[PDB]
């Protein structure tokens, strides 16, 4: 959009999503840096929140592989995208909040959240 601008919305949904979600601020480190404990209830509704907040997962947890694609677009190359999201979309979680963080997982592989500050 603006790296900057992605640098700053990241910033905006992580802490809307802190707040929203009470995950502790070491955890949510965690999933920024890419270190993300699948299981964990809280770090699931984190990695959900900040998810549907970039309408990557709409209000029903399906999978929009638009939303994860104008994002990831901005970041990695053309070719990398088309297997992120090949990856992220075959995801054999039946549960909605654990193909949350496991959804989160999958993508901090090519690019965490951290690392856009980087950018």
């Amino acid at each position: 959009m603006t790296i900057e601008e992605l640098k700053t919305r990241l910033h905006t949904e992580q802490s809307v999503c802190k707040t929203e979600t009470g995950i502790d601020q070491q955890k949510a480190n965690d999933v920024i840096e890419g270190n993300i404990d699948v299981e964990d209830k809280k770090v699931q509704l984190y990695c959900e929140c900040i998810l549907k907040n970039f309408n990557i997962l709409d209000k029903n947890n399906v999978f929009k592989p638009q939303g994860i694609k104008a994002v990831m677009e901005l970041l990695i190359d053309e070719n990398s995208v088309k297997q992120l999201v090949s990856d992220c979309s075959t995801i054999s979680e039946e549960n909605p909040h654990l193909k949350a963080s496991k959804l989160v997982q999958c993508v901090s592989k090519y690019k965490t959240m951290k690392s856009v500050d980087f950018l």
